[PDB]
């Protein structure tokens, strides 16, 4: 079995999801961590890939389907892997379901999270950068208008939701008793 970890700018994804790892035995694929790290390197697809699925202009999707494959690692990751972070946009997104369902994978659950603007003033609403964001957040809610509504019928027909919002140990809870039991 097989997880997908969807929601809208908002803190609370990530510790829940390397938590629900360590539970099932899987690799915690997060978008930004391993393209993040290929920058550093020096690629070339590292960066601009990385800023555009981050930033919000356009990004190809066989490179990126590419380096998900890459730490899959396969043999270890046929009958399972979380994702976080991956289907922000229908366009970007519909390449991903047709290898699920086409390419012909598990499908347990696309976990998306309901989270309150009070997990972003974390998200430096508390001490954290110097304005890389304000123009960044812009074309990020350019990318969150042209999708979120067509977003919402397609994945909220197959979904499984979780609530998400201040405490640790109480949204760890929710997490299981949607996907675990």
């Amino acid at each position: 079995m097989r997880v997908l970890l969807l929601g809208p700018p908002g803190a609370g994804k990530g510790t829940q999801a390397v938590k629900l790892a360590e539970k099932l035995g899987i690799p915690q694929i997060s978008t930004g961590e391993l393209f993040r790290r290929n920058i550093e390197e020096g690629t070339k697809l590292g960066v601009e890939a990385k800023r555009y699925l981050d930033a919000g202009d356009l990004v190809p999707s066989d490179l990126t389907n590419e380096l998900v494959d890459d730490r899959l690692n396969n043999p270890d990751a046929a009958n399972g892997f979380i994702l976080d972070g991956y289907p922000r946009s229908v366009e970007q997104a519909k390449a991903l379901h047709e290898m699920l369902e086409r390419r012909g994978t598990d499908i347990d659950a696309v976990l998306e999270f309901r989270v309150s603007e009070e997990v972003l003033l974390e998200r430096l609403k508390g001490r954290g950068r110097a304005d890389d964001t304000d123009d960044v957040i812009l074309n990020r809610m350019k990318v969150y208008r042209d999708e979120t509504a067509p977003l919402l019928e397609y994945y909220r027909d197959q979904l499984k939701t979780v609530d998400a919002v201040g405490t640790m140990d109480e949204v760890f809870a929710r997490a299981l008793r949607a996907l675990g039991k």
